[PDB]
């Protein structure tokens, strides 16, 4: 019975097409999709080989040290750093379904203590007018569970003053679940965005609902709720990080992300380090598509062994645009182009795998994170997450925070 447990899960992540090629890599049997279908209505090694595509819960399983919840969770980027230190997911939305499969790949999830959502208007109901505040504050407790800490990321849309937006759906769902504490990420600008507008409209809105931003008045260019990952791997990108603190709690005390930098590595991840050595020759870029990107650089190419690629941090401007140098000669290509010998040397673009690294989802040299999905959507994936490390680090500076919150409410029991 359990063969079909496992199948089902993993019939959620992986396409059909590559469960039956795993089950024929592993070279006992011959499969194909209908075998696959009969068996879902045989197994030794092959279950084994099964068993490797899906994660295992944390080392400390079945018990954690306090629970959170995961909105607009793409990847699971935010999701890394609180599962780090001992957090329980035990609610994720997420729109896209290609996301999901691989957040699913590398996020245990139980069933039994964990629910995902696609469309989060389905559980706050603010599509429909005639419910009430109370009503649909209910009914956003019979989805979303009880949780010590609430994690989003939100699109930046302009502006009962939030009304018409999917912040409002976050606030929404603050007021009717009261989290000790949440980390809210958005675009670095948001302090621009609309003369000011939304951003005021953002830190009132949060303010009024009983929650203390860590550092609501540091505003200038030096804003500490903005944080590069660029501190922690090689490239900009910097998102604003708002973290609230219930203020009946008093938890806040001296708290600020400009405590940040204690959280950085001793020594700094290079772009060098995160690529692999040997890739499959797609990724060489093929003839037509180097004279598209070769004309849009002249109107991002790496040089691994320039000793410059230790040190260079690549801008905000991969497996498109980032290119790798493969030894071709700029003069031969101004002379003829199309040279048979340069053009053996056309660059080529990084992996889904060197995006994970990038992105902080893998560690360098490592192949664990899984991608379920198109290298396409794979890099969509990457392109539109957090960066890991950044959230990692908040986390770390949360952490006697949350273990002071989850001990207030286990003594406010008695």
């Amino acid at each position: 019975n359990a063969a079909q447990a496992m199948l089902e899960k993993l019939l959620q992540i992986y396409d059909v097409k590559m469960l039956v090629a795993q089950l024929n890599g592993v070279g006992e049997n011959h499969w194909s999709a209908a075998i696959l279908k009969r068996a879902l209505a045989l197994s030794e090694k092959e279950f084994a080989h099964l068993q490797t595509l899906l994660p295992k819960p944390p080392e400390h399983h079945p018990h954690y040290a306090f629970r959170f919840i995961d909105l607009f969770a793409g990847i699971g980027g935010i999701r890394r750093g609180f599962e780090s230190i001992g957090g329980q997911c035990v609610f994720t939305s997420e729109w896209n379904k290609h996301a999901v499969r691989t957040y699913k790949a590398n996020h245990y999830c139980d069933p039994a203590t964990h629910h995902f959502n696609e469309d989060i208007r389905d559980i706050t109901l603010s599509h429909q007018e005639g419910v009430s505040d109370e009503a649909a504050a209910e009914h956003i407790r019979q989805h979303i569970p009880e949780h010590d800490v609430l994690l989003a990321g939100f699109p930046c849309q302009p502006f009962c003053d939030t009304q018409g937006t999917l912040f409002f759906d976050v606030v929404r769902i603050i007021d009717a679940r009261r989290p000790a504490m949440f980390v809210l990420e958005n675009v670095k600008n948001l302090k621009s965005h609309d003369k000011g507008k939304t951003f005021r409209i953002i830190m009132q809105t949060l303010d009024e609902l009983g929650y203390d931003v860590a550092d609501a008045e540091d505003n200038g260019p030096d804003d500490p709720k903005i944080i590069d990952g660029k501190h922690f791997l090689p490239q900009h990108r910097e998102r604003i990080v708002l973290v609230g603190f219930r203020r009946d709690l008093n938890l806040k005390a001296d708290f600020t992300l400009r405590d940040i930098s204690e959280c950085f590595p001793a020594q700094r991840v290079t772009l060098a380090q995160l690529l692999d050595p040997m890739v499959e020759a797609k990724y060489i870029l093929t003839p037509v598509l180097w004279k598209y990107l070769y004309r849009y650089a002249k109107k991002g190419m790496v040089y691994p062994n320039n000793p410059q690629s230790v040190t260079r941090t690549l801008s905000a401007r991969d497996g498109a645009e980032i290119l790798i140098d493969r030894g071709w000669d700029m003069a031969t290509g101004e002379k003829d182009f199309d040279d048979p010998l340069n053009q053996q040397h056309r660059p080529r673009r990084l992996t889904p795998r060197e995006c994970a690294r990038l992105m902080g989802f893998e560690a360098p040299g490592e192949a664990k994170f899984r991608i379920p999905v198109s290298d396409t959507q794979a890099y969509r994936q990457f392109g539109n997450s957090v960066v890991v490390p950044v959230f990692a680090a908040v986390a770390k500076l949360l952490e006697p925070k949350i273990k002071q919150a989850v001990a207030l409410r286990q003594q406010e029991a008695q």
